[PDB]
This record gives C-alpha cells, structure tokens and sequence, in this order.
C-alpha cells in the first residue's frame, strides 16, 4: 500500500518538474538558435565596413523582448568595429572586450556589460572548439554569477557567431537565474510530505536548486557520501530514472525518486524523497 503508493507517486512529481524545467530550457534554446542564426546570417553577408549596431541591436531586442525565462541576454563580438565600444559604455567591459548584456525592464534594457561574461566557461569552449557547420548549443553547470550587484545561482546557455571566413567572430547567449525555476520547484503549496526534498542537478551531481540554499552549486555526492545514497547518485550519473531507498544528507531515510533528462549536450535530474518515517506517520498541518 503506502510504500509502492508512494514510490509511483515520487515518480510522478519528479516527472512533471522534469517536464515543465525540459520545456523552459527548450524555449530558451529555441530563442538563442533563432537569433544566432539571424546574427550569423548578417555576419557572413555584411562586410565588417559595413556592421550596423542599431540592426544588431534590434535583433537581441526583437528575439527577447516577449517575456523570456532567460534573465539576462548577451552578445559579446571578440573583434567589433570600434565605433561598435564608442556608442555606450555599458557595451565595454573593464578590460575594454565588447558585450551587449541586457536584463528585463519590467521588455528588456542594456545594463553595464563586465568581464563575467566573456569569461564563461561556455563562451572560452565556444571560443576554442567551435566549428562552423556545427549544430551546437553550450550549456554550462551551475554557477554564481553577479551582473547588477547581488549574487545568484545560474545556467548559461551561448551559441557561436560566425562570419563569412567561417570563424568565430562572437558569442550569442542567455542566462537563467534558477530562483525563477525554484518559483515552481520549491513552492510550499507542492510540499506534499514532511521533509521532503526537491532538487535539481547536472548529471555530474551539481546542484542547481536544493531547499538548503547553502548546498546550492555543491556536489551532491560530496556532501553526502554515505552508501545509501550511492543507489540513486548511479541513476543519476547514468541518466536514468527509477525510485530508490536512499538516506538524504540530514539523514533521513527515504523514498527517493529521480527522472532524468537531456537539454541538448547537457544533462540533468529532478530528485524527489520522502523521509519513510514522514510517510507512515504524517503529521495532520
Ligand atoms: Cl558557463
């Protein structure tokens, strides 16, 4: 009854979290391809005499004006007309490389571009590896970023730019700032059992969103090493999905649901538990 029952119901809730966090990745993903397509177009066919800013802005502003989960939208050009640095401040980093970063009005506004960017992991691995012809997407781990002040928990998605010598001549991408999918995934009014966990992590065990803010960008597997969880840290790391016993990093012993999915080249999974004494003796709230 009560455990087979609640292990069909974890893997119904890890389910559709998976679900719903698939498709905000997928529309992010779509808006990026749409806009480096756009932009590789205009760099193959116009000559860097003739590069038009105002055309080039209009096309992030277009592509990200329509409410977007993606938080903040960059375009960093590694060799620019210089007029291109002349026309804001807010497009030169500090050490005077060229990003066009923009953020939500609430629509979207160009705010000071910094050296956060151009130094991404995905933009140094679009910047050395990327081929022309190729059909990528570079999706990065969690990471802290911090482009208007205060910190906060992120994933990068970037797409290369190319021109008519088939090179990299820039980077096109998003940020998502995973408060906005913490909205859903950890809204009180889905906690369903006491002391239940919902998180979401790479396949490599890095957290993205943990109900303890302070293990958000660890390992899960570092923190919590003990031989009850390796079970579902295998599911994990092998993009599966399934519902284990597992004994949680405060402890708990519990009833463990991932479902794992795939974002491109990425990889990811929604955990879900259920502490096993919560379940047998819920408490009336
Ligand atoms: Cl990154």
């Amino acid at each position: 009854n009560i455990t087979k029952n609640t292990e069909d119901i974890l893997a119904s809730i890890t389910k559709e979290y998976a679900t719903q966090t698939q498709g905000i990745f997928g529309e992010m993903i779509a808006l990026n391809k749409s806009i480096s397509g756009t932009l590789t177009e205009m760099f193959r066919s116009t000559s860097k005499e003739d590069l038009d800013i105002d055309n080039i802005t209009n096309i992030i502003t277009n592509t990200f004006d329509n409410s977007a989960y993606s938080n903040f939208t960059y375009l960093y050009l590694i060799d620019p007309p210089e007029y291109f640095k002349e026309e804001s401040k807010f497009f030169n980093t500090q050490s005077g490389k060229f990003v066009m970063l923009y953020a939500d009005e609430e629509g979207i506004k160009a705010i000071q571009a910094s050296d956060e960017i151009a130094n991404l992991q995905v933009v140094q691995d679009i910047l050395k590896k990327a081929k022309y012809g190729e059909n990528k997407v570079y999706i990065g781990r969690p990471i802290k970023m911090n482009l208007e002040g205060q910190d906060f928990d992120a994933v990068n998605v970037a797409i290369p730019i190319f021109d008519r010598k088939n090179q990299v001549v820039g980077v096109i991408g998003m940020t998502l700032d995973f408060s906005d999918i913490a909205t859903y995934l950890l809204d009180p009014k889905g906690q369903k059992y006491d002391g239940e966990l919902r998180v979401l992590l790479n396949s490599d065990g890095f957290m993205a969103i943990h109900p303890n803010k302070n293990l958000v960008l660890k390992n899960l597997k570092d923190i919590n090493p003990n031989k009850g969880a390796q079970e579902t840290y295998k599911a994990i790391s092998e993009g599966k999905n399934g519902v284990f016993n597992y004994i949680a990093s405060d402890g708990d012993d519990s009833y463990a649901a991932i479902n794992s999915f795939k974002v491109q080249d990425s990889s990811w999974a929604v955990l879900v538990t259920a502490p096993k004494y919560s379940v047998f003796k819920p408490l009336k709230k």
